[PDB]
């Protein structure tokens, strides 16, 4: 249903971002990075919950000294989060880091940003351009007066086309608007002018329930419009909750999922079976399937197949039988023992 | 920034829905209707949490005789949910109920529906047209094959224009989709083809956090596209939480709120003051303001005022002073005792 934004594909370690690739779920470590064992324990929990790339803060000397061990033992690509010293970007990259994220706007002189980018090109490390009100250049503040959506977007564009000029192509940008509406607009202006992958999220979303709502609204809207190649929910909470939240939002729009998802039809006046009965049977035999598949349990046979185009696999149920279908095309007719064969086909998938 | 859909105004009791009106927060009661004490106690709790219209389910005969007492002392306009028997619709309207909701596609034959509608015009009671896959007619089901977004939308349009034919205007519609994406598309198709008020919400959102997330996505999208004149969040949780969720969704897009909202600037390289300090001062002095205003505490002076156009009121702070502003216009320069004058203006905003 969503018309995805065309985007060039990039790479952070083993993970594809943009274009053809699924939208990636990201998170940030909340532990002190210099504490190797605590951070790796949190990364492992993040991996367990489906976090695909992890961002690691590196504010001090001791965090740089921890980075090598973290990358070697991380089941995930690691992004080094840099803020003030261009040298930390260089030192982080030498430590084996798969990605750096910088605010090119205040990291230093433009010519130093070029060197960071040229070093990243030599080591095959991805870059994230972060742009926000605090990184907005003096020249654009004068043009717009204040950090407007357009001011933030033009900044992102400006840097993006500098990266292209410098011959560097392996980057994604991130635009943090002050609220949901400014965040949407700022990214929307950028999205429509370029094919550069986008990191999306709401920075200071809030606490617990309220933060979760604001995140769902913000990320959901962008996602709806086919915008976002990577996602992070930013909650002042356990980073696993942040990962779980991101997956629920994506699941809402049928873009990603964790484990098996069993969906029943609406239903309608075409219904041919007792759907609640077969659904219950499906839930029981498919309990303990750890494969990100949308499974469709449909009330009729013929029209159900068209209806469940986007489902990976499902059963189009008739009075004494069902049709097993796969990616919108029917495979075979099976008796009221269609479920074991549906399970059999998923183990084969 | 929000492109609000042009809608005609309707009335449910004394509450205005659509057109010029703010988006109405609605909720359904969870207790049995025939229990009169439990329902009115929950209604009071919902009103205190900001709920503007209450929906009351009526599946049996005892629940109908309960309605009379409920509508007399309820602070909210009450709406009866007519499910199985269309007989309940006539009986509910005689009880003095402000609104009804029916699924006319399966509530019976068209003749009876027409009489339900004509009785609603004489009493002055609003009708909500409920359309979902289950209420879809054999006619359209054969046109589209299955209950697609455009199948759902056409049914809503068809019933809408049948109400027009009967000379009835005081109605709104809701369209339930299979998932968020279908719900959005079906409501979008309807929204562009008519000026009829829409009730929006996700019916089977889920339990707890999962339900909250799914609702926020579904409602957030439609709200962003300027669609929805009344909202209900549907959770298996407490109805009060639904109201709390609805207000937070609307708050994130700056459409509705409960109580004061104090917002600081981003900030940026123009910053003229220690903002966290002045923000904490505002939080302290403004604690005790119940009016749903948006108060902006900005880091600089000149360019801050334009930045905070949409805010009801705020301070644009400099070294030893600040500009007090409302809706993007400067009003008076105040010394670093800029705060007592800000509250003094908000007190005066209320009178
Ligand atoms: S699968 Fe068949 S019975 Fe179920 S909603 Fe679709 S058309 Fe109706
Ligand atoms: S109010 Fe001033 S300091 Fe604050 S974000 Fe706007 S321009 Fe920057």
């Amino acid at each position: 249903m969503i018309q995805k934004r065309k985007t060039r594909q990039i790479r952070v370690g083993n993970v594809k971002i943009g274009g053809d690739a699924p939208i990636v779920v990201q998170s940030m470590t909340s532990t002190k990075t210099h504490d190797v064992e605590a951070t790796l324990n949190q990364i492992k929990r993040l991996y367990e919950a489906g976090c695909e790339i992890v961002r690691v803060a590196v504010p001090h000397k001791e965090d740089v000294e921890a980075l090598e061990e973290i990358v070697k033992k991380s089941p995930m690509p690691v992004i080094a989060d840099i803020h003030f010293a261009p040298s930390y970007a260089f030192l982080s990259m030498e430590k084996g880091v798969h990605g750096i994220r910088i605010n090119p706007g205040n990291i230093g002189k433009e010519e130093i940003v070029r060197e960071i980018v040229e070093e990243a090109k030599r080591r095959g490390v991805a870059v994230r351009i972060g742009v926000n009100s605090g990184s907005l250049e003096k020249d654009l503040l004068e043009k717009y007066g204040y950090p407007s959506a357009e001011a933030l977007a033009e900044s992102a564009l400006r840097w993006s086309e500098k990266f292209e000029k410098w011959g560097f192509t392996n980057y994604k940008v991130s635009i943090k608007g002050s609220d949901v509406l400014q965040n949407v607009r700022a990214n929307l202006i950028f999205a429509e002018r370029t094919d550069v992958p986008l990191h999306i999220g709401i920075t200071e979303a809030g606490m617990g329930t309220k933060g979760i709502i604001k995140s769902s609204v913000g990320i959901g809207i962008l996602l709806y419009m086919g915008i976002g190649d990577t996602v992070r929910v930013s909650l002042t909470d356990d980073p696993v909750v942040e990962v779980e939240t991101a997956y629920e939002i994506l699941k809402s729009l049928g873009l990603r999922r964790r484990g098996v998802e069993i969906v029943a039809c609406p239903t309608c006046g075409r219904i041919e079976v007792d759907l609640p009965k077969v659904v219950k049977e499906v839930q029981e035999k498919l309990s303990g399937v750890k494969t990100p598949l949308k499974v469709a349990v449909m009330g009729c046979v013929v029209n159900a197949i068209g209806e469940a185009r986007e489902a990976d696999i499902g059963l189009a149920c008739g009075r004494g039988f069902a049709w097993l279908f796969k990616h919108g095309k029917p495979i075979k007719k099976v008796d009221e023992s269609e479920m074991v064969d549906e399970l059999l086909k998923e183990i084969q998938n």
